[PDB]
């Protein structure tokens, strides 16, 4: 193959080829509910809910798997009575205290029979809740990664975060049987060739078993696949055009056309189920190879034949039959008899125009943001600590006085 | 430029549609922040933030590693005898009785102080903590939701190096009110952006991940469609037809193109059918051969027809809901095996409408109309909240009342005590 | 059709054919917010929040549909009393204390009643709220998984198993409710995700989404069979030939032709086309494919581009005359009588078939892998040892009982005056 632009054919993006036939099969077990242990069974009510949620997920995948399997397979006396009085007075101050004690005891038992237990329960409920958040973030994450896999019983690609559960810290380690290039796995990701299919579901453990099949690419020696676009071209005052296949191949010193219908284009090569090459008729064969005298050219008489095509950042066109402008509809672009087409470059003309149609360079837009609302956690609800010191301090202060008077009553009681 | 006389020759050209080329793009960055600024001086949600960040790490890291791999490949006292000693003693005893009572008070004004301490040093901070753990939970839910929402909208993009389309809710952050503000660079039709949505032509690739601030950076590529002036595209199906007792069929491309006054075929292969038009990277058209072109333009006597001898050649086709068959070499039964629909040896084919015959018949096969089935629902089970009932308050009044009730009765007696003591 | 392996054409996997034109429309109603019954409005905020979340999800779908419809349409007796007055003043001071105590006590009570009890209930409320949020959050999560792909585009999309889950109750057959469908037919519908659902209408007030499920009804063509065919360069005598043929072939009754399965979708037991994909081949080829092998449009090969080997049913078919086929190692070459056109290499005959050094092995199995969540263990609530003052309280009655006795004593020493 050469440079037969002068005849309107443009061969570009040269690329290698690999055949995907061999593969490694690993199985991945998804466990939907973590081993949960809570002594007092606080997170009990919640576990129950999280399971009914899982069932709504698992059960359908089950019924489906079962269907698939189903098909496939009177003076002293005054002082006397004055004592009796004061005495009866002390006896009542007793029953008084005898009641403050009961009152005080009742308070204790309240605090123990109601308040403390409540505080307890509340915490239990809140421990349970804390678990709900946990399970929920799990179900969330679970579904986001293997959600499309758990939804169909057919093969599917696998997200990066799903592959991340196959290797520890080096993606290469995904293949635990062979050794693989950094390069080779990249072609796998960019192509999403790694496929996953759900094989079974255990309704009791709440686990889904997936079968992933990793392709092992076989590289091909000396094979290159190019893309080709043909445009009309002028020679003297006549316009010609050569229709050719979309892709050309090169195996050793042989060339032919490549049918990439079933393949997938990777970064530096195409990964195919099998060699895509096919033979062209001697004419195209010689034309492409160099003997330009053989090109299957046709005189163009219809507006249908394309007179321009886009190639790697820029346009290729027949500027004789198509009006090519440079940076405005007033700057006509010439093309010497020398060639059959002109390669207008965006470096050359920022806005290259073809028959009025303006083709510019990617225009940056205004930056966008996906942002959540700022959350401020207005702390709990505070309670002012109770204060009785002022009262208790007086009780203890009267108390003392009481003692002093008794002290005095005794030294006065001294009359020997 | 195409005569629909072609119909009489079993060749049907479906609906007309325009064509647009996609070569002008509008790059535009979208920054995803997976964690909001959080304010809580008491650090009551520290444990959740931790939990949340770890959740994001599991999600983000793989995207990160993948981008790195790509970036790499690419680039006792005496006793009382006399009654005055008996009084001295009698009162000396009561003093001790009082001294006992005051001993009892000391014990109570300790029992109370202990309560004022149990409550203050334990019942309170304990309750305070519940609210603090509860604030954490509040933030968890929220944070959990932001994740669930984020993963839904961008989870398809976040999980691949390959380019993907944006969901409606994704695009939602590219405009404030009109879905048009989508493009900032240019001005675009309601029609032009509808073809974009309907086709999922708007695509985005993840560019960089920032593991520290927990943010992903997407590049949205909005394409700008160039409408190809006076170009239409039709889909074309061909059936067999009878003309003078001979049965013919014409093999024709799937699609045809109309450019000005020229015509040919359309290789829509690498293109995408939208609503108003097809959207292709380049012009799909190619040139048919003299015979075929002429045939389609009108010179019906040029059609590369063939005699049907096999049963492979289609004798009917669905187009415009209804059916179009060759009712001569086929038996078209209108509304039930009974009534047969006839076709003069003159015409080419018969166009049967589901309006005339509710259930078209073609040799046993009954092509009917969409039949509506039973309305179905996806509804969550009704929820009801049973806020814990309040706690019957504490009542120690009956006890406090008798308590004060006596304190008076006591004061009384001391009056009488002081009374008799005053008449001495 | 036959056994044309002798000329290098390999007719693979034989499948039947069904066309899909008869559809069964069925509407599905998505309710994003369930009916909530909260008497004391404990979950108010949490609900206002969830809705704010459903809006950031619904709205866009709305704005989207709008754009669409918008476009589509100084003695002893004197001494004795100075001492009793003293005693009384001491009893007075006691009463004063008992008062400051009776006060302090009610105060305690009031606090627990006017500040703690309430505080306990509020906390109880906040939880009921938080519990609702868990629910709502989950619902949102579950629902965005099932229909989130549909809700995000306005083009038709397939439907997940768990999505189909709400069309039937027990048998997956009750999916269609206007006809009766083979278990076989729905499996082809599932295996193909032919069932499509398109978002029809959204309601911003009741937070609901209406979806239309399009359920295809397959019609089966008789005696029709579609085969996949591969062609490889063969070797007859010392000359090397190649016969190029279409990728798919069809068999109808006693006739055969090609098949343009392009617009078609291969299922399990058959292909599901929007219409019969058969076309006729030129006499020569038609004849060739039916036995008359002297009619095969064979071409002499002179390039390495012509396929000399092909993958088939977990094995390889190759021209081991123009290709160097090795069985179980590069030293063991496989031969071929100048007669047969090609050799059918089986992985059972060759664990590792090698074509020109390129190795095609059996499939090895890597290590089982696990996606498991860290073990969660709940450290119970926060427990408070109960309050205990029964010690200090007993030291109270006891002292009163001592006091009671000191009085009983003081009385009798008086009961003996005279
Ligand atoms: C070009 O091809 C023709 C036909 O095969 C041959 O006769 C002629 O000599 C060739 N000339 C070149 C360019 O080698
Ligand atoms: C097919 O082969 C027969 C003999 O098997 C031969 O006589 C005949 O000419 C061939 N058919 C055609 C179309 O000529």
């Amino acid at each position: 193959i050469t440079k037969l632009q002068h005849v309107g054919v443009l061969v570009n993006s040269p690329k290698g080829m690999k055949i995907s036939q061999n593969f490694e099969t690993r199985y991945l077990i998804l466990s939907l509910i973590p081993k949960i242990e809570d002594s007092n069974s606080c997170g009990d009510q919640q576990i129950k809910q999280y399971k009914r949620l899982l069932d709504r997920l698992i059960i359908p995948l089950y019924d489906g798997l079962r269907l698939q399997k189903d098909v496939i397979v009177s003076d002293i006396e005054k002082l006397k009575e004055a004592i009796r009085d004061t005495n009866k007075a002390v006896q009542s101050v007793q029953s008084s205290i005898g009641n403050l004690i009961v009152a005080i005891k009742s308070v204790q038992d309240y605090v123990n029979k109601e308040i403390v237990p409540s505080i307890a329960r509340l915490g239990c409920e809140a421990a349970g809740l804390q678990l709900g958040i946990a399970l929920t973030q799990h179900y969330s994450e679970l579904t986001n990664i293997f959600g499309d896999n758990i939804g169909s019983l057919q093969e599917k690609g696998i997200k990066l975060q799903g592959i991340a559960s196959l290797y520890r810290t080096n993606i290469t380690e995904i293949f635990t049987t062979s050794t693989v290039d950094k390069y080779d796995i990249y072609d796998l990701l960019f192509t999403e060739s790694i496929k996953v299919r759900v094989i079974d579901v255990d309704l009791n453990d709440y686990s889904i078993t997936l079968q992933v099949r990793l392709p092992l690419l076989t590289r091909l020696l000396n094979t290159q696949i190019y893309r080709v676009d043909s445009i009309s071209y002028n020679i003297q005052n006549r316009e010609w055009y050569i229709p050719l296949p979309s892709h050309i191949m090169t195996k050793g010193a042989f060339l032919g056309g490549a049918d990439v219908k079933e393949c997938i284009e990777a970064f530096s090569s195409y990964i195919c189920p099998s060699d895509p090459g096919f033979v062209l008729n001697h004419e195209m064969e010689s034309c492409l190879s160099g003997n330009i005298s053989q090109c299957p050219r046709t005189v163009v008489k219809s507006d249908i034949v394309p007179r321009y095509a886009f190639v790697n950042g820029g346009v290729v066109a027949n500027c004789i039959t198509t009006t090519c402008t440079c940076n405005g509809i007033g700057n006509r672009i010439n093309q010497p008899p020398d060639q059959g087409v002109k390669i207008i470059t965006h470096k050359e003309c920022n806005t290259i125009g073809i028959n009025g149609m303006l083709f510019n360079t990617n225009k940056e837009g205004t930056l966008a943001f996906y942002t959540p609302n700022d959350i401020t956690l207005n702390n709990s609800v505070a309670l002012d600590p109770i204060d009785i010191s002022i009262e208790l301090n007086k009780a203890k202060s009267d108390l003392e006085e009481s003692k002093e008077w008794i002290r005095r009553s005794n030294q006065k009681l001294d009359s020997i």
